[PDB]
């Protein structure tokens, strides 16, 4: 397991202070949970600090670049941490359809193997965060996301698919499997209905 | 190394909410930043979730008991999760060396094991961001806190003796001493 080095603790209140006023869609939790969730999953995985790092500054750049954004991150922390955080930036499209299919296509060629574990340990959250509600708001929870029931099955299970070729079974790949299986038993039970 | 538990999840997310209006001394980073890196240190050490649990709510009753009560933590996480945050409580006196002294005095009898791993793990963290502190601002820092330099220097040097005399050495036990040794090399 990762030191917390000095750097490693820049990080982390770097990450709390850029989303210290954003909260996770649907709750007030604050946002840097899952920041902190993605990183603890990527410490059993990996000991690049770089990608500890990246997996807590992923979100900066996307959700509070008025925050901070590409020049401090590559200022405070290098520009192997800035490419790291810029190869999980998404295409400018209306679609979120033509989006997730971008996205999908570079994970599957073009990313390094760092950024696809990045995006696992980051879908992998997510999914665990979603699975968590099911189970307090049932299928009442969708009006909260940008894409349904089906287009979320969808999309786990494809970033599962893509993980899984690039990166083989590790950790996170043989908990975001499970965690599909699991979305897959929740809609069989929406259907049993 | 835990997995990350729907139990362990619903902590990381109580914490970062309960302390979301909550800052560390001096500046503007929420505290959350102190919490996360007490149960992170704790994870390299303990395979016990109440003790992760218990390090990431350690500061809840003391600091924000509007947002977050001993009841909605007994609830929440059980009795020994509240059990493990109420033993770390220090106690309402006036004088700071009265409140460190009593913490020291419980910590080497009375303390459980487990309350004496969060502690330790609790004060490597504050003086690793003392130690960073130091480096960015110098001595004039030393203004800042409720303690003088020579009040701090007592405080984790007596932190570090009584948890090795508690747990033995561990990971934490030697971070923390690394860390005295850093703050006694500048002065
Ligand atoms: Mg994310
Ligand atoms: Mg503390």
């Amino acid at each position: 397991m990762n030191t917390l080095s000095p750097r490693l603790r820049k990080a982390m209140n770097t990450a709390a202070w850029a989303h210290r006023h954003h909260v996770r869609k649907g709750g007030g939790i604050p946002y840097v949970s899952h920041l902190y969730s993605v990183m603890y999953l990527l410490a059993s995985v990996t000991n690049d600090e770089d990608v500890l790092i990246a997996g807590l500054l992923h979100d900066t750049l996307e959700d509070v670049p008025e925050e901070y954004n590409s020049a401090q991150l590559e200022a405070d922390f290098g520009p192997r941490v800035r490419e790291l955080v810029e190869e999980l930036t998404k295409q400018p499209l209306k679609s979120w359809k033509a989006r997730a299919d971008a996205y999908l296509l570079h994970l599957s060629a073009g990313a390094s193997l760092e950024a696809v574990l990045i995006s696992t340990a980051d879908k992998l959250h997510n999914l665990m965060s979603i699975l968590d509600d099911l189970e307090i708001h049932g299928e009442d929870l969708w009006q909260r996301f940008n894409a349904g029931k089906e287009q979320q099955i969808w999309w786990y299970s494809e970033v599962y698919q893509i993980s899984l070729q690039r990166l083989g079974f590790n950790e996170l790949n043989k908990q975001l499997g499970l965690c599909v299986e699991k979305l897959l038993k929740q809609s069989a039970l929406e259907h049993h209905h």
